């Protein structure tokens, strides 16, 4: 029970970044598909760990042609753990994708941040998900 | 026991799409590596959920140069949950990859569908896998 | 307890391949983020399964422009289970990414091998992780 913890969120439209998102560079997901434990904060697109354990995260951030390459980082309490990268071309939607397992303590925060480049043109089809693999 | 549910499948050759696959646009995996619970239907390349829970899925669909870009969607009972994308070039094999967690009920179906483009030239090296994270 | 098994490793610098790595073509990860059970051998960048079960693996191998395309394979006791691919360009860091579930027996070994191409220029930002989904 207290060890069933999972979330899943997607970007459902190609609408543009909000003003606050330009300031945080935190990547926003409007449609929450799964939120067992209610530990993902959808306003802030941030997972907050309810207990000590090993957590898994995956993300795929989709961009269109927009005169920019990007770097996306999964952030743990404001420090980048992993990054992914995408280029700039008009042939196809393209994704920055990566995933990892990390230890988190209670209250630890995980979210995605655009380190380099921007998502003007939208980031429809973007995904972010994660779950407690086991408590420690 | 009834909560150990996992599958894994790959495309082992670069052979071309069958006639029926042209009609469904459902992506076929010939080699099943894991099938605990026997809940993946290999003929139809479809996972059928044996019980209510949160399930994880991952896929990577590999294409060669074939004058087409692709969009691949994970389908839940015929509705696309996530998509991934790949372009068209002759430099390298390229993948449409994405993954997500979703709630499924008993009898719910998960499979992959080519929404845009085709896989003439084969989709060798393609992978699809998933598992019950926990029952609900 | 004996069913909590997880690792996570990354490549933290853009330093070049060592001589021994040129001989094995085994991809090395210097920073180990998670190692529950201590079943990942960091010197050899190899996970050694402590018991029979279904294990999940994910990897993303990041390259720079280096006049080479690559193929990366997850190896199970020296045989490639899945592969991923990346091309060669100077626009952006690019990744060969894939993931899968496999059955392993006790003592089985999982590691990543560069089947085609090389990682001159470094493979900073590369990731490799995996966990026991359940014992069998
Ligand atoms: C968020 O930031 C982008 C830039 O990253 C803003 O779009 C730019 O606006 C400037 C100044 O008006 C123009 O010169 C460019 O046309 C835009 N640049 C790009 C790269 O598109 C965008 O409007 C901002 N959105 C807000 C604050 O809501
Ligand atoms: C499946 O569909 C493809 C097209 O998506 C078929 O290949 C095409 O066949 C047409 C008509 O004969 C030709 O004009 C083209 O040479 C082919 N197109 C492409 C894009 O390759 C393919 O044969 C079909 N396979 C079946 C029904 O088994
Ligand atoms: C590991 O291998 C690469 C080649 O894969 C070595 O770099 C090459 O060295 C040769 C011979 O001296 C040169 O002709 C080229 O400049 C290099 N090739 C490439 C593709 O960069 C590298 O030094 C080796 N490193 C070792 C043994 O530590």
């Amino acid at each position: 029970g207290s060890a069933k913890v999972a979330f899943s969120a997607i970007r459902s439209t190609n609408h543009e970044p909000s003003e606050m998102s330009n300031r945080t560079m935190i990547i926003y997901f409007d449609q929450v598909l799964v939120n067992i434990g209610n530990n993902f904060d959808s306003e802030r697109s941030t997972f907050i760990a309810p207990r000590k354990g090993i957590y898994s995260f995956n993300f795929h951030v989709v961009k269109v042609y927009n005169r920019q390459t990007i770097q996306v980082s999964l952030m743990l309490n404001g420090w980048p753990v992993i990054s992914a990268f995408a280029g700039d071309q008009d042939v196809t939607r393209e994704a920055a994708s990566n995933g990892v397992l990390i230890q988190m303590e209670k209250g630890d925060r995980a979210y995605l941040k655009l380190e380099r480049g921007n998502l003007m043109g939208g980031w429809k089809y973007s995904t972010f998900s994660g779950f407690l693999v086991f408590p420690l």
